[PDB]
């Protein structure tokens, strides 16, 4: 059961090329203006503790060059969002499909499509963390590169990239440029808290075995949300709450199994393990596929 | 930093997919300037499929038995013929969105990037290796008969696979551009059995060489082998002979890092004999195989 990314080409003809001065990053051109990370105006100095709406005031319009593959974009605008520079240029990307940007909330997924300068390098499937990051892989030179979900035709744009963390997690933001978790765009002592797994998308995942056949783990038991708390989160998994047991109604229709009961099946898989056996080809419980995702994947249509 | 499974990007691809139909068939194809690809069962009904006769079934079809859909949009087909396991077909337009191509045979042990499709509609995109034993994971390819597998070098498309099988047995079975199969299988609904299969050995020490650029290095230990002894060792856990051109590939790798190949391998050979004990390497708990050197070389370096 491979974790899959989304097509990418919608979002592949958006991704551009933006510098000011010594620095370049990534940047997401849809109709007539270019969102990248505000930071792009700082140097690393700038960084320490950045004064963003002086800096950008010593910028005009020339301060930044816009590349969409071999053409120069001509910037006619400029204004800070939040942690978002917005330039307005004079072409309305012809590329740009139907969209939306929205602000995930931690446990979902999105693809990311990992971008170079302005050139896309590779995409694959992640999720934001419980404690508001993501693991990923962001060489040199991918800030600016977007996380997304597609719904029919419509580019649910949901992540921007802007830090890199300690830890080689990474922190960003929505589209309206406000950073997921407490992080700040600028050079402090930050880290990102403990993690813990996110219990939802366990369950969805031992649904999706079982809607694929493998059922071993299923039992003749359930257990109270609390009881399954007491367990679960002894073994640094994230409370289930009534809104997450809701969230797998369909799944729980589908199967004809009571979260509950799945909840019965978890906590026996946590407590004695899986005695070498293995649910889905996995030896491992995996936390990064939503009830959605399931339900994508597996009703496919 | 981090190290993901990591696809290329889609777009160019997406842009050559198309549905071809044939009385109640229908799957698949790749659009390329003038012609269409896609796999030659799209003739057959479920039940020719038990023994088809391929020339046989062909010879009974003309242009107007095969509708091709680009989108909700029908492309004329003035021209078909039969290339080893592929049909192929001319159409009245030219797909503007083709990019520069080239159509290559993998070697067993390689990655590429599957588009899978549903009725010539983009569904979701995964990175994958093609096993020893010729055959593809993924739950994932059934019902995306000729979805296509590629890599992309700069602005190049590699075609590499395309879906045509799914294995009794599980995994799935496919041909490169040029119709010819992966492995001992053919395009007939029979039990054909996957030979056995082994962990790509060159692939996990290219992982390896990942963990250490990306500070992982526990399970890195004081002593060396002879290729031989690596061998004898590592063959006793179905993993896949190491030739000196599986040393050699790890070269660039060995020189970044600095740690020789052999002593990477001596690390292994342990990894083999005492397992993880509940250790991890690049957050995995069990010895990745599908990410080959230059998977590795690409992610950790740019």
């Amino acid at each position: 059961f491979r974790k899959m990314a989304f097509p990418s080409g919608k979002v592949e003809g958006c991704m551009v090329q933006v510098t000011c001065g010594t620095t370049t990053l990534n940047g997401l051109w849809l109709d007539d203006t270019v969102y990248c990370p505000r930071h792009v105006i700082c140097t690393a100095e700038d960084m320490l503790n950045p004064n963003y709406e002086d800096l950008l005031i010593r910028k005009s319009n020339h301060s930044f060059l816009v590349q969409a593959g071999n053409v120069q974009l001509r910037v006619i605008g400029h204004s800070m969002q939040n942690c978002l520079l917005r330039l307005k240029v004079d072409t309305s990307n012809p590329k740009t499909p139907k969209y939306k940007f929205v602000r995930i909330q931690p446990g979902q997924t999105f693809s990311v499509l990992a971008c170079y300068n302005g050139s896309p390098s590779g995409v694959y499937q992640c999720a934001m963390r419980p404690n508001h990051t993501i693991k990923g892989s962001f060489l040199n030179g991918s800030c600016g590169s977007v996380g997304f979900n597609i719904d029919y035709d419509c580019v649910s744009f949901c992540y921007m990239h802007h830090m890199e963390l300690p830890t080689g997690v990474h922190a960003g933001t929505d589209l309206e440029g406000k950073f997921y978790g407490p992080f700040v765009d600028r050079q402090t002592a930050q880290a990102a808290g403990t993690d813990t797994t996110i219990t939802l998308n366990v369950l969805a995942w031992l649904y999706a075995a079982v809607i694929n056949g493998d059922r071993w783990f299923l039992n003749r038991f359930t257990t109270t949300l609390n009881d399954f708390n007491l367990v679960a989160m002894k073994y640094n998994y994230e409370p289930l709450t009534q809104d997450h047991v809701d969230i797998l109604g369909p799944l729980s229709a589908q199967t004809g199994i009571a979260v509950l009961d799945m909840c019965a099946a978890l906590k026996e898989l946590l407590q004695n393990g899986m005695n070498g056996r293995t649910i889905l080809g996995s030896t491992i419980l995996e936390d990064e596929f939503t009830p959605f995702d399931v339900v994508r994947q597996c009703s496919g249509v």
